């Protein structure tokens, strides 16, 4: 399939162990495009939680339930960046309208010190 | 302390019998978050300069600056999220001018 930036899908992250991503959940695709396009087996995407405390976090970013389609309102995490197989993500969700995604670029920024 | 352009060396959680891969990994998180009780830290993995490890973005790192071994390549397309307490050895800082070339991969493959 074809996976585009701003898009958000299902991925089993895996077990926990400590505080890094773990379990089935939502995240957002932002590995670019041309990237995601090429044949790079990879794609980055930052994890979603439904984790209402998270939104306070400093570069988060809020998604409410109606924009997204997601069950719950929730929060994009853009301390918790994971890498997955392309083939790791199911259940497409729907992509995040650009003003949205505007917000989770200066997070990362913010976060990477980009 | 862990501070951003750091490599550490870094276990991606084992499993039964065999261990967590391991390798070393530069620090792209930035230091208000790295100094904050924040459990975790992100990274870009670093790898062998091999055939493989070839994809625009990357970035070359000699040996002669890291203190890792052998030539090996910083790969802006495999971003991970680890616990602070598994960085385990630290190995040392990419200078700046070769920092602001990973920045430069880590914006291109994200669209920053």
């Amino acid at each position: 399939m074809v996976i585009s930036r701003a898009e958000i899908y299902w991925a089993d992250l895996g077990p926990p162990s400590g505080s890094q991503p773990a379990k089935r959940r939502p995240v957002l695709v932002i590995q670019s495009d041309p990237y995601n396009a090429s044949r790079l087996a990879t794609v980055i995407a930052a994890v979603i939680t439904s984790n209402d405390a998270l939104a306070a976090m400093p570069g988060n970013v809020d998604l409410p339930a109606t924009t997204t389609r997601l069950p719950r309102d929730s929060v994009v995490n853009v301390t918790a960046i994971v890498t997955l197989n392309k083939t790791d993500l199911t259940d497409r969700v729907g992509e995040v309208p650009a003003s949205l995604m505007h917000e989770v670029d200066r997070g990362l920024r913010r976060v990477l010190d980009l």
